[PDB]
């Protein structure tokens, strides 16, 4: 899997607005196959077309949580969905605590073209 197909495949989910119900997580997480081998704790589904989230990668440079500079910053809020595991979760029966929100999202850029490869954090 290339590194853009795999930020599309964990983060990518256009064909929503927004989370639904509160499945939503456990719905996800487990047909994008993040509950494969493991629980993955943490993960964040963006409701934004697929170029609007690759735009970020020409807005806001910032510093990414590990001090690398290839990090950029949504200037508007995008629709989200914070899936995170909950403390009664245990593989392979993985549950997650599901939160929609509103925020700006931070992205890693690379390669060529200039995509997102790592979401680094929601604000």
């Amino acid at each position: 899997e290339t590194a853009a197909a795999k930020f599309e495949r964990q983060h990518m989910d256009s064909s929503t607005s927004a989370a639904s119900s509160s499945n939503y997580c456990n719905q996800m997480m487990k047909s994008r196959n993040l509950t494969k081998d493991r629980c993955k704790p943490v993960n964040t589904f963006v409701h934004e077309s697929l170029a609007d989230v690759q735009a970020v990668c020409s807005q806001k440079n910032v510093a990414c949580k590990n001090g690398q500079t290839n990090c950029y910053q949504s200037y508007s809020t995008m629709s989200i969905t914070d899936c995170r595991e909950t403390g009664s979760s245990k593989y392979p029966n993985c549950a997650y605590k599901t939160t929609q929100a509103n925020k700006h999202i931070i992205v890693a850029c690379e390669g060529n073209p200039y995509v997102p490869v790592h979401f680094d954090a929601s604000v």
